[PDB]
């Protein structure tokens, strides 16, 4: 596999731009993750199995958290995106 704990492309592009609106969602994610997330998903196919252990170490996210958020996106084009 691919585990890039280091060497990413520094600021690629943002698909918001968005300067804070509509207030705040209580829980955010930042565009330094954003980023991250889908240069990856452009460089790679997509997230191994081991790949979103590796995220997760590096985002000091969980592991749980990781896969959850990946399948989410991923059922979102059969079923539709939850926030549950």
């Amino acid at each position: 596999s691919k585990q890039p704990t280091s060497a990413e492309n520094s600021v690629a592009k943002k698909e918001d731009k968005v300067p804070v609106k509509k207030q705040k969602t209580r829980t955010v994610f930042s565009s330094t993750q954003l980023c991250v997330l889908n240069d990856r998903f452009q460089r790679q196919k997509y997230l191994s199995l081991q790949q979103m252990q590796e995220l997760s170490n590096i985002l000091n996210l969980s592991y749980k958290q990781v896969k959850t958020w990946f399948q989410n996106q991923r059922m979102k084009s059969k079923r539709w995106q939850k926030n549950n």
